């Protein structure tokens, strides 16, 4: 038992990592094949930097313009082309280390691993939400632009998310890795703010659950609610509105446990009007809602990756 | 900027990853070189369960015996021996995967990553303190053991631990890679309970100034205590002595943000006191401890492996 803030296995993407440096900008890319991706903002300078035009931008470049490092190894570019918000390098080595890998654009709520780098070289790994207002929680200090979100299923790296910049707020914004910001961001320096936040309900609970697989049984009640009064509540404390699509995907966990979801959406209730009063759910004084329905059945059934 | 419980990245620990199976048991073990490390109870069963003598079981074993499973390649053993709690099977073959490594014995209070194992492929990777009970508040279910936790320095794997058994508080307990339990555990079903566990207090320090580094001020205050005043309060709150040594560890982060550690000590002090009254710190409404200043200084100045 227990359950953990848990990340995937990080050595599929590991193998992937490279340096791109161009001009006085380093950052990092990720190298599939042979194409290493990277953010376009690499071609940029310090007074590019607040309304650049990429396309003349790009136009302007040429391909021994662009260091690529792959370790101790550097990689020459033979073509390079922007789609959206990405550089897509094309270099004359394929990666041997390349995993079976797919691009996916994840919906909000979704958790994924983020292999925080710098220079090429991973520094640390840990487990994201997409969060409602479509920014993410992050840890990123300046040389992390590149660094990717991840999922793996089985043998397959699905790639989610590549880092670009930072809000006054102190959370992170970038993109899918075909160059597509998450939310209303742009790759500019110009006034730009995350939007109100919400609380992933369905997380939550999904989270309350995992707390009753370990034995904290402590916040069930004996009522019950219909999904109207509910969100009726969730609504009050900024909680997103639970659908019955989260209801059914609720239910694999809900047969394990033998509480009902609506029944845990009554004790998600007074959880919110009463607050916790002093205890701990999972080790946590706050209610959790970066891991998902599937992220609670891996980590309490033991799902590997092959 | 931000900050996340951030595991070390994996993969160099990922390719040494192997499954034993002995008998009706198959655990995790770790291949390094010619050799494959993994609990000693691999050659128990059902019954040898409950006060089995070791040198006995495995006088009783042949090499045939251990079904060493790497990927879909069989691993011939060809010699065996034990070292107090782990098994030592050497193999025909040397992992040409073997990273840099050392085993290093921890103190409590010190941090490591754990990659979760079920049958010698890896599940996920978190972050973990040996706590002053000797014990982790791990994820682990049945199937788990021999996974192991590392620390990862420059090019270095420095393996500490190897699971072994759960609590019945739902705690964990293993050995160094030599076989050495942390804290007075046995590796036989008798009684035995974790022991009342303490705050890591240093710990809880270095957060508050990674709080700081990232702009969460608010803790803070005019104050300032001695040491012995600050040590008075915290055998109060169950928190582990403070230390000069431990004063002298906080003091590059205390130079880094200019808040003397005595002075946060009591900023501490006052939220033992006070609590947090409904604010958070870092996105915790808890009092976080599994951050050394050394977890601290690496993720808030970008440090590297390679
Ligand atoms: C990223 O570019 C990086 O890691 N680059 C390494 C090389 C030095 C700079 C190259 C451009 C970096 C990651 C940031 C740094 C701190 N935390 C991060 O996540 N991204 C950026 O530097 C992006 C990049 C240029 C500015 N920027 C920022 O993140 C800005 N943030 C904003 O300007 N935000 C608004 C536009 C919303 C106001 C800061 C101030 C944090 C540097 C672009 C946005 C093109
Ligand atoms: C570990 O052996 C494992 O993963 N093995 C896979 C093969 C099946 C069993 C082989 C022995 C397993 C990990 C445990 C399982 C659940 N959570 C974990 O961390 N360890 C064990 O099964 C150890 C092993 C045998 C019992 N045991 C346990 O962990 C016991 N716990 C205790 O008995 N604890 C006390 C001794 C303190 C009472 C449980 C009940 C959790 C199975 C030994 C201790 C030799």
């Amino acid at each position: 038992s227990g359950f953990r803030k848990m990340a995937f296995p990080s050595g599929k993407v590991e193998g992937c990592m490279v340096q791109v440096t161009c001009g006085t900008t380093t950052l990092n890319g990720l190298w599939l094949d042979d194409v290493v991706y990277c953010p376009r903002h690499v071609i940029c300078t310090s007074e590019d930097m607040l309304n650049p035009n990429y396309e003349d931008l790009l136009i302007r470049k040429s391909n021994h313009n662009f260091l690529v490092q792959a370790g101790n190894v550097q990689l020459r570019v033979i073509g390079h082309s922007m789609q959206n918000c990405v550089l897509k390098l094309k270099v004359d080595t394929a990666n041997p280390k390349t995993p079976k890998y797919k691009f996916v654009r994840i919906q909000p709520g979704q958790t994924f691993s983020v292999l925080a780098c710098y220079n090429g070289s991973p520094s640390g790994v840990y487990q994201c939400a997409m969060r409602p207002n479509f920014t993410i929680k992050g840890s990123f200090l300046n040389g992390s632009c590149g660094s990717v979100g991840f999922n793996i299923d089985y043998d397959c790296v699905s790639f989610c998310y590549m880092h670009h910049m930072e809000l006054p707020t102190g959370v992170h914004a970038g993109t899918d890795l075909a160059g597509n910001f998450y939310g209303p961001f742009v790759d500019r320096q110009t006034a730009q703010a995350a939007g109100t936040d919400t609380t992933i309900t369905v997380n939550v609970l999904a989270w309350l659950y995992a707390a009753v697989i370990n034995g904290d049984r402590w916040f069930l009640n004996r009522f019950t609610t219909t999904l109207n009064d509910f969100n009726l509540v969730a609504m009050k404390y900024n909680y997103e509105p639970l659908t019955q699509d989260h209801v059914d995907i609720l239910g694999p966990l809900s047969a394990q446990t033998g509480i009902a979801v609506l029944d845990m959406c009554a004790s998600l209730k007074e959880l919110l009007q009463n607050g916790m009063n002093g205890r701990t759910i999972l080790g946590s004084a706050l209610l959790e809602d970066e891991f998902t329905p599937f992220d609670v059945v891996r980590q309490c059934s033991g799902v590997t990756f092959q």
